[PDB]
């Protein structure tokens, strides 16, 4: 399962963007938002079909998306976090 939560001040400033977009429900600037994500990959504490969504976190010097992407659930208070593409998924506290 997910390698447990991950304040959102040690997070990006790119990084709590997307949240915001996730909020404020856009617009989002990159084209990495609005699309489910039905953990294809079985690493994220799923269950359901369309629990989750997809909203790659921007990136300075990102010659590409980057390997970062934000996988948010289905509840506010699920945004995972990889930082290593699909990689690794760490919730996003906003608390911390």
């Amino acid at each position: 399962d997910v390698s447990g939560t991950v304040c959102l001040s040690a997070l990006p400033p790119e990084a709590t963007d997307t949240l915001n977009l996730i909020a404020s429900d856009g617009p989002f600037p990159y084209s990495q938002d609005g699309v489910v994500f039905q953990n294809r990959e079985s690493v994220l504490p799923t269950q359901s079909y369309g629990y989750y969504h997809e909203y790659t976190v921007i990136t300075p010097g990102a010659r590409t998306r980057g390997t970062r992407r934000i996988i948010t659930g289905e509840a506010t208070q699920e945004d995972y976090y990889t930082g290593d593409h699909y990689a690794t998924f760490s919730l996003i506290d906003q608390t911390c």
